[PDB]
């Protein structure tokens, strides 16, 4: 959902 432990600059 609107947790998704992401963000946090990966592959971007």
């Amino acid at each position: 959902d609107e947790n998704l432990y992401e963000g946090l600059n990966l592959d971007d």
